[PDB]
């Protein structure tokens, strides 16, 4: 059998609360009416829910309603009361109303609106300096959420929104964000596949905060080295190839020896023996303009198979790859 694993930090923070802040099955929900609230446009269908522009007819604020497609009603506490619980945050954003059209009874949830940017230009004029600034507010989310018991599991930039005339930055879609337990096994089919912690492509389900840790790193690789996604993985046990490729297999080994995860039978005669590759050879004319010593250095030091020696979003935050941006906010 594997060997257990605790989260090193905000390991018991959940148990320190009252029950109900983290047993949301027991939450009970003010559904409001939606008519509230018109539709203006469509913004987004993933597999979920559909994201709707709508303006507020009581007093015309610009809104953004998430119309939940039918789960069950646990996941739909699960996210209200994460939601709920992170209320406040920095870059968490803001749920603003509860609601079920009246005629459908479908459950929605009604968001601050984020006037977010044109990504296509955004990605061309994107500076060094841009990218270490929005890094730093996903891990002031990213260190929030976990110091309130709670991982994102679904951390990728689809899910970051960025007002960039307002330097304002949003961490979105909570519908997978899970309390953090200390010995609880997760489902290991969340997050998306080129985002996906090793944990999760070996089946290994005592994981914790540490792995929107990966998924942060996954974001930062395929920015600074200008090739969306890092890792390319054609389903997800080629995802563990194209990993082990860049990582090498002798810490992957070692990861499974010290978890004692046993590994499935599709995987022997596909990972084959591969070095662990020097971050340099990614680099190209195109993108040296992002890449630094720093850089790589706060790279290598997300991108573990060990969730454990992973950073913490609060260690990340004190690396040096950051120094400039944290003395332009004093
Ligand atoms: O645009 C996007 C993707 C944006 C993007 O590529 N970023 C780049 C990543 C990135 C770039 C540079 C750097 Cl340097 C770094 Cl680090 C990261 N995704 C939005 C779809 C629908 N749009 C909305 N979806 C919502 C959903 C929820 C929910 O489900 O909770 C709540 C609220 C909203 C919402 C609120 N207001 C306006 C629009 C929306």
């Amino acid at each position: 059998g594997p060997v257990p694993s605790r989260a090193r930090v905000y390991t018991d923070v959940n148990t320190h609360r009252p029950r109900e802040y983290w047993d949301y099955e027991s939450h009970v929900v003010e559904w409001g009416n939606q008519d509230d609230y018109q539709l203006v446009r469509k913004l987004g269908r993933g597999k979920y829910s559909e994201v709707f522009e709508a303006i507020n007819i009581t007093n015309n604020e610009k809104v953004v309603v998430k119309i939940l497609k039918p789960v069950k009603k646990k996941k739909i506490k699960r996210e209200i009361k994460i939601l709920e619980n992170l209320r406040g945050g920095p870059n968490i954003i803001t749920l603003a109303d509860i609601v079920k059209d009246p005629v459908s009874r479908t459950p929605a949830l009604v968001f601050e609106h984020v006037n977010n940017t044109d990504f296509k230009q955004l990605y061309q004029t994107l500076t060094d300096y841009d990218i270490r600034f929005y890094m730093y507010e996903i891990l002031k989310a990213l260190d929030y959420c976990h110091s309130m018991g709670i991982m994102h599991r679904d951390v990728k930039p689809h899910n970051v929104m960025i007002d960039h005339e307002h330097r304002k930055l949003r961490l979105i879609d909570w519908g997978l964000a899970e309390f953090y337990h200390p010995g609880q096994e997760y489902n290991v089919r969340v997050a998306s596949r080129y985002f996906k912690g090793p944990e999760l492509l070996v089946d290994y389900q005592m994981y914790d905060y540490s792995l929107d840790m990966w998924s942060l790193g996954c974001m930062l690789a395929s920015m600074i080295f200008r090739k969306e996604p890092f890792f390319h993985g054609h389903d997800n046990y080629d995802q563990l190839v194209r990993i082990a490729k860049v990582l090498g297999t002798e810490d992957l080994y070692d990861y499974i020896d010290k978890y004692n995860i046993e590994l499935d039978p599709r995987f022997n005669d596909i990972l084959g023996r591969h070095s662990r590759k020097r971050w340099e050879r990614f680099v190209h004319s195109e993108n040296q303009h992002l890449v630094s010593p720093e850089a790589l250095d706060f790279l290598d030091k997300l991108l573990r198979y060990d969730h454990q020696s992973r950073l913490t979003a609060r260690e990340a935050m004190e690396h040096p790859y950051f120094y400039t941006v944290v003395k332009d906010q004093a």
